[PDB]
């Protein structure tokens, strides 16, 4: 399932924030603790793509 990757629970935060701010990883990354723009950006634009 998972071991060294983005957790579904963490994704909850990215989704909630992204739904309001959009692709504003600049802020979502700052709001998150040990996360970065690049990390969230590439993660979302790969995993969180075919959401629907």
């Amino acid at each position: 399932v998972k071991k060294t990757s983005w957790t579904e629970e963490e994704d909850r935060i990215i989704y909630q924030a992204h739904k309001r701010l959009g692709n504003r990883w600049a802020e979502i990354a700052k709001l998150l603790p040990g996360r970065t723009d690049n990390a969230i950006k590439n993660h979302w634009n790969s995993t969180m793509r075919r959401k629907v």
